[PDB]
């Protein structure tokens, strides 16, 4: 709790008379202490009011002696926020949310999911999907593959000189990709409002048949067998469950699903809506349950193996002997000297039930204010989440997302509208975007400039700052500091220990997690490039 009005009166004592702004603080603080309620959101907002009233005074009477004491109070308030969110704690809705959008859900994913299912039978599995978009991944593959061979022919006579920037290939292919997306988006807009009310898949199908020389019956078979498959595996349609409660959110989701073909970004939107509406736990399909914390204590990590690769080896080991996921890599565990391998073999083979190899989630006690998130490399990462339905913070995150898109699209829309090619569209976008740059937004603006390239070029990672981690991180900042609409600052892993997804509940560092599906690094760029050229032989 906070100090009493009376107490504040002693500590901030000044020979001078009470400023009206001080009197207001005094009143907000007293009002807060006497706040007779158990509603967390209510208590938080009153904290917020109090904190704002303090900032006003302080930012007006910069010379006031009261400021020492009032700064102490702003410190106390930060702590109070944590006190509030760490009370009225109860277990999350027992749902496991997964998202697979845009094609057939893979058997591998189904295997990862199965491990969650086994350990946590008391939880409800929801495998979210879009019933109208099973053909999106095909479209993306057809577009990217065509553009690849276009760019290769174009550069056929330069690609193998040593000094050949693989990047010249990527800039050029992106011109072709962008054109092909405008081509598809345009056809789409010519169809979507017909009286025949066609679906996304209907439009994609037509397009592919006529413009990529694909067979319709095969497309249809793939479609129905993707829908068949997902329904048989916990599948639930986002279109049939009022996840999108307003056009704005459907629009954002759609620009990712259709215009960019960024399935991960579309997934970023869905998971927030699903937690908002149903509460529970979100998990990317490449996460696995946490390993029992004490299972492996007896075996000591060699000094030559780093922390992360040790966690990896543990996982490869459990899989070597239990084979819960065929045929899980063992590339790291086979490098172990013998004596070590046998220490793993002994321990793992002794355990009898999957029950006692991985930890059960059990009750995850959270407050209606918070959302918990996993960490990675010093930043939050949204591959794993916990939130009660309708939580304050989850709303903050959703709001951050809408605010970011709004800014993005205000500058992006006209640029696209121009039908310019990629390069010129980018300049129109950038000139606009950067003309509105301030110290406060400059970083954000820098991080979204290469938006159009996300998914097709190396190190285009705008997603982070629209719908991914960045949005969460600023939402935390908002929450923790009783701020609103924060764009400049992001809380990092060292800031968020109170909001961490419990370390013993999650195995990040899975074999599937080792590679991304909306992005790729410069070294796999130099790699995919070669694969491309090698093949083009
Ligand atoms: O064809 C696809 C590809 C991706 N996804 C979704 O995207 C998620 C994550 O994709 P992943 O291959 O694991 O990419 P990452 O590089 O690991 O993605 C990171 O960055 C993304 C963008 O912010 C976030 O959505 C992820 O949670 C975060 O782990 C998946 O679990 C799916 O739900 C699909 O639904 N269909
Ligand atoms: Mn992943």
């Amino acid at each position: 709790s906070l100090i009493s009005k009376e107490e504040l009166i002693k500590l901030a004592y000044s020979i001078r008379p009470r400023e009206n702004e001080y009197k207001t603080i005094l009143t907000n603080l007293d009002e807060y202490n006497k706040l007779t309620t158990n509603n967390n959101e209510n208590k938080y907002l009153q904290l917020k009011k109090l904190n704002e009233s303090i900032d006003v005074f302080m930012n007006k009477y910069k010379t006031s002696s009261r400021n020492r004491a009032l700064s102490n109070l702003k410190k106390d308030i930060l702590k109070e926020v944590i006190l509030i969110k760490n009370s009225n704690t109860s277990p999350v809705e027992k749902n496991l949310h997964f998202v697979w959008i845009g094609g057939e859900v893979s058997d591998i994913a189904l295997e990862y999911i199965k491990q969650w299912a086994d350990i946590n039978a008391e939880y409800n599995i929801k495998l979210w999907y879009d019933s109208e978009a099973f053909l999106v991944n095909t479209l993306k593959k057809a577009i990217v593959e065509s553009s690849t061979t276009e760019a290769l022919q174009l550069l056929e006579e330069e690609i193998q000189n040593p000094q050949f920037d693989n990047m010249k290939f990527y800039k050029k292919r992106m011109e072709f990709i962008y054109d092909r997306q405008k081509r598809f988006i345009n056809y789409y807009k010519s169809q979507i409002n017909k009286p025949t009310v066609p679906t996304i898949d209907d439009i994609i199908k037509s397009h592919l048949v006529s413009e990529y020389n694909r067979d319709e019956t095969v497309l249809e078979s793939y479609r129905t067998n993707s829908l068949r498959k997902i329904n048989s595996n916990h599948g639930i349609d986002i279109r049939a469950n009022s996840l999108f409660t307003e056009q704005e959110l459907l629009n954002i989701y759609s620009q990712e699903l259709l215009n960019r073909g960024n399935l991960a970004a579309a997934s970023d939107i869905v998971r927030l809506l699903a937690l908002k509406n149903f509460g529970g736990v979100y998990l990317d399909v490449d996460m696995l349950p946490g390993i029992h914390s004490d299972l492996f204590k007896t075996i000591s990590r060699p000094s030559s193996i780093g922390l992360d690769r040790w966690e990896m080896i543990k996982l490869e080991a459990i899989m070597k002997y239990k084979k819960y996921i065929n045929n899980y890599t063992s590339e790291n565990f086979d490098k172990l000297d013998q004596q070590l391998k046998d220490n793993f073999k002994l321990i793992i083979e002794s355990k009898s039930e999957k029950s006692e190899i991985f930890s059960k989630l059990e009750n995850l006690n959270v407050s209606d204010l918070e959302i918990k998130i996993a960490f990675a490399l010093g930043s939050v990462i949204n591959q794993a989440l916990i939130s009660k339905q309708g939580s304050y913070l989850t709303n903050l995150v959703i709001e951050q997302v809408k605010n970011r898109y709004q800014f993005l699209n205000q500058h992006l829309n006209p640029a696209i509208e121009s039908d310019n090619n990629f390069t010129d569209t980018t300049k129109i976008f950038h000139d606009s975007l950067f003309n509105s740059a301030t110290a406060e937004n400059s970083m954000f603006l820098t991080k979204i400039a290469p938006y159009l390239q996300v998914g097709f070029m190396p190190e285009a990672r705008s997603t982070i700052s629209l719908s991914g981690p960045g949005a969460y991180a600023s939402a935390y900042y908002d929450f923790i500091n009783l701020q609103e609409n924060t764009i400049e600052k992001t809380l990092k892993a060292s800031d968020l220990i109170e909001f961490k997804f419990p370390e013993n509940n999650l195995s990040q560092l899975t074999e599937q997690e080792i590679n991304s599906l909306w992005s790729f690094d410069q070294a796999s760029a130099k790699y995919q490039f070669e694969k491309y050229v090698r093949d083009y032989t």
